[PDB]
C-alpha cells in the first residue's frame, strides 16, 4: 500500500523460507549464504524442513549475551543448494526505538500476510514464557501464535523477528548488524 509495505514485500520475496521443526512451522529470514534465523523454541535439530524439503542443519547456535541471558535468537547454516541475497547491510548497528514498522508472516497458515504494527519500543527485559530476554523490541498489536519468526522491517532496517505476545502487546528479538561478521 505504501513504501513501508514496498521493502517488507522486498524481504519477503527473496529472502524468506518456510521452517519446519518438531515445534511447528515458522517464517524464516535468510540473511546471507546459507545462514538463516528463528526463534530459539523452534528447538531446531540436526534435520529441518524447508518449503517442505528434507534439510541437513550444518550448525545452529542459541544466541545470549554476555550476562548468559537468553536473546531467542538461533542463527542455522543450512546444507542448501542456494544461497541467500545478502542482506546485512539492512541491520542495525545498536539497541533503537523506530517508528512505522511492518510485521511480515509467511507460513502455510498466514501466506502474504503484512501487519502495519506503528511505533516499535526498546523494552530491553522480558519474562519471555517464563525464561529471562533481553533485547526485546514492544509494539502495541495483539499478535496471535502462527507469527513466530515473523519479519520486523521498517524502510530501509530489518530489525528483528517476531519471539512472542501478551493478547495486547507483540514482542520481537532485535537483529544486529554483529551477529552476522564472518
Amino acid at each position: 500500500m505504501g513504501p513501508g509495505f514496498d521493502f517488507a514485500q522486498a524481504i519477503m520475496k527473496k529472502n524468506t523460507v518456510i521452517a519446519r521443526t518438531e515445534k511447528g512451522e515458522f517464517t524464516m529470514l535468510g540473511v546471507y549464504d546459507r545462514v538463516a534465523v528463528i526463534p530459539t523454541h523452534a528447538s531446531v535439530g540436526e534435520i529441518i524442513y524447508i518449503n517442505d524439503v528434507e534439510t541437513r542443519v550444518l550448525d545452529a547456535c542459541a544466541l545470549r549475551d554476555l550476562t548468559d541471558t537468553n536473546l531467542e535468537i538461533t542463527i542455522v547454516k543450512l546444507d542448501r543448494n542456494q544461497k541467500f541475497r545478502d542482506i546485512r547491510h539492512f541491520l542495525p548497528r545498536c539497541e533503537d526505538d523506530y517508528n512505522d514498522a511492518v510485521l511480515s508472516v509467511h507460513t502455510s497458515k498466514f501466506p502474504n500476510m503484512y501487519i502495519p504494527v506503528g511505533q516499535v519500543t526498546n523494552y530491553g527485559f522480558l519474562n519471555l514464557g517464563g525464561t529471562p530476554t533481553h533485547r526485546i523490541l514492544m509494539y502495541n498489536f495483539p499478535t496471535r501464535a502462527g507469527q513466530c519468526g515473523g519479519v520486523v522491517t521498517t524502510t530501509g532496517k530489518v530489525i528483528g523477528i517476531h519471539v512472542g505476545g501478551n493478547g495486547a502487546q507483540g514482542f520481537a528479538a532485535m537483529l544486529l548488524h554483529s551477529y552476522f561478521t564472518d
